[PDB]
């Protein structure tokens, strides 16, 4: 039973994001921490199911809307093990 790795996406990262993708992930993570009460700040740990609620929000398809986090630099390439349940078939 291995501990599968958490989604951390760098809110401050993100704020360096322009606001045409990063403005609704902005708010997401931000009325997240506020009703959860934040010791987080920087950092917002989200779950890889959890993840394809933004992926609905910005209508993109799972797939395009990791790489997107990659990309930016808010999530790391390393977490794509996770997604992936088994390589190939």
């Amino acid at each position: 039973m291995e501990p599968p790795p958490k989604l951390v996406l760098d809110l401050e990262r993100l704020a360096t994001v322009p606001a045409e993708k990063a403005g609704p992930l902005q708010r997401y993570a931000a009325t997240i921490q506020s009703q959860r009460g934040d010791y987080n700040g920087k950092v917002l740990s989200i779950r890889q199911d959890d993840l394809r609620t933004l992926a609905v929000i910005y209508d993109q398809s799972p797939s395009v809307l990791t790489e997107q986090l990659i990309s930016w630099g808010v999530l790391d390439a390393d977490a794509r093990r996770a997604v992936a349940s088994h390589d190939e078939l």
